[PDB]
């Protein structure tokens, strides 16, 4: 089982070992389009970039060129779009990929400003009365309404397409106490902030692939994605032990670059799908109880 190699791993103190071993065997893919000049500045980091094969493309014929990445979990049945935080110039594009691939869901992991620093551009509105209008994307945001916990908010979003007029809501999910290459505050905090997500209806397969993104969309993110396929290929076995995490994360780093960027995000992803497994294997009270540890209050 995952929690036998859990105390087998810090009775040795092997995290970083583990974790060095995963960066090697890691898929190595080119990310051309991504390297040309004309890109330059649709990237927010040097060092992270989509993969050529599984980058989503805008439906634009001048750049279609965003830094974001299609996760296809094939035996799990799930995909996400893992993307950087927008940029002040890749905002509209941001949200044409929302409009062009269906996504019901967007989960934020991050804060605008983290450490002193601009991680994020501010995408979406904060006030009801001052809605969004991306020019270059014809593409129409307004803040509908907002839930905001102790440490998460959700917000009700509506987009528009300007040029038909159809309009989509869109559920913004933004974990708002996650440090960059930190770990959340429990198990429970996060597993609560999960089953939020999945309880909106946001990953559910009837819709286009949910957006998740952080600062650079791997670390924080990947560690979102790597807890929920686990728990949903634990579900569709009621098996526990058939799932290897290690396996679904070098799985997942065949679509996306260095998703969880520390050994202790790694250790955090196993001790989440630990306990998110009580609710799995038929504890439904353990739903209850993450709510009331969370302190959402
Ligand atoms: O470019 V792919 O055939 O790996 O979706
Ligand atoms: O914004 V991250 O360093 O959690 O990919």
């Amino acid at each position: 089982e995952m929690e036998k190699e859990f105390e087998q791993i810090d009775k040795s103190g092997s995290w970083a070992a583990i974790y060095q071993d995963i960066r090697h065997e890691a898929s190595d893919f080119p990310c051309r389009v991504a390297k040309l000049p004309k890109n330059k500045n649709r990237n927010r980091y040097r060092d992270v970039s989509p993969f050529d094969h599984s980058r989503i493309k805008l439906h634009q014929e001048d750049n279609d060129y965003i830094n974001a990445s299609l996760i296809k979990m094939e035996e799990a049945q799930r995909s996400y779009i893992l993307t950087q935080g927008p940029l002040p110039n890749t905002c509209g594009h941001f949200w044409e990929m929302v409009w062009e691939q269906k996504s019901r869901g967007v989960v934020m992991l991050n804060r605008v400003m983290e450490k002193g620093s601009l991680k994020c551009a501010q995408y979406w509105p904060q006030k009801e009365e001052k809605e969004m209008i991306f020019e270059d994307t014809n593409l129409k945001l307004t803040l509908i309404s907002e839930d905001i916990k102790s440490y998460y908010t959700v917000r009700q979003l509506e987009l528009e397409n300007l040029t038909t007029q159809e309009t989509r809501e869109i559920l913004h999910f933004h974990y708002t106490t996650w440090p960059d290459f930190g770990v959340p505050e429990s198990a429970a905090s996060f597993l609560n902030f999960l089953f939020k997500v999945r309880e909106s209806g946001s990953l559910s397969p009837e819709h286009g692939p949910v957006v998740v993104h952080c600062s650079a969309g791997i670390g924080r993110s990947g560690t979102f994605c790597l807890a929920d396929t686990c728990l949903l290929l634990m579900d569709k076995r009621k098996d526990p032990s058939s799932v290897d995490i290690k396996k679904v994360l070098l799985e997942m780093r065949k679509f996306r670059m260095g998703l969880i960027q520390t050994a202790d995000q790694l250790r955090f992803s196993y001790l989440a799908v630990i306990e998110g497994a009580k609710f799995i294997m038929g504890d439904s009270s353990v739903q209850d109880q993450w709510k009331e540890l969370s302190h959402e209050d």
